[PDB]
C-alpha cells in the first residue's frame, strides 16, 4: 500500500482504489493501473519531469530503500490476476529488485522528485507505473 499526495491529488494503484477514491475520481486508466482522486488538503509531493533511469524505491516486504536502474516507459505484458485479465501494461518500467504481492504503492523516487509508485514484480523484478507524464499533477 501507499499513495502520491501532490496538491489537492491523490495518485494510488487503480487496483487498489477505496470507495472514497471513486467517489472523488478525477481521472483512471486500467492501462496504466493508475487512479488520481481529489483530496480536501494540501499534498506535498514533488513529481518529477525528468528521464532519469536510476532511482530509489521503498520496499514494504523488507521495510528497506533499494537503489535501482530502471528501463524506459513501456507496454509489458502482465499475467491474469483478481484485478486485471492477461494484458498489455502501459507507461510500466521494470527494475531488477525484490517485489511481491503487498508492495503496489511503494514510491520510486530520483534526484528530481517522485518518479511512479509499484505496480508489477515477480522472478526478481519489480514493475513501477511511471507518472511522470502525468504535468496536470502540479497545475
Ligand atoms: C502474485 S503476482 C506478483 C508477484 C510478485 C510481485 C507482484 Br507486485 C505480483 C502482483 C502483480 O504483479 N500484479 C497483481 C496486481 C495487479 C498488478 C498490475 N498492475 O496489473 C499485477
Ligand atoms: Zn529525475
Amino acid at each position: 500500500s501507499g499513495a502520491i499526495y501532490v496538491g489537492n491529488y491523490r495518485v494510488v494503484n487503480r487496483h487498489l482504489a477505496t470507495h472514497n477514491d471513486w467517489a472523488n475520481l478525477v481521472w483512471e486508466d486500467s492501462s496504466r493501473d493508475l487512479l488520481v482522486s481529489s483530496t480536501t488538503a494540501q499534498g506535498c509531493d514533488t513529481i518529477a519531469r525528468c528521464d532519469c533511469q536510476t532511482g530509489v524505491y521503498y520496499c514494504s516486504s523488507r521495510r528497506k530503500h533499494y537503489p535501482v536502474s530502471f528501463s524506459k516507459p513501456s507496454l509489458i505484458f502482465v499475467e491474469a490476476s483478481e484485478y486485471y485479465p492477461a494484458r498489455y501494461q502501459s507507461h510500466l518500467m521494470l527494475a531488477v529488485g525484490h517485489s511481491e504481492p503487498g508492495d503496489c504503492g511503494g514510491i520510486l523516487r530520483c534526484q528530481h522528485g517522485v518518479v511512479g509508485i509499484v505496480s508489477t514484480g515477480g522472478n526478481g523484478l519489480v514493475g513501477f507505473a511511471d507518472v511522470r507524464d502525468l504535468l496536470w499533477l502540479d497545475e
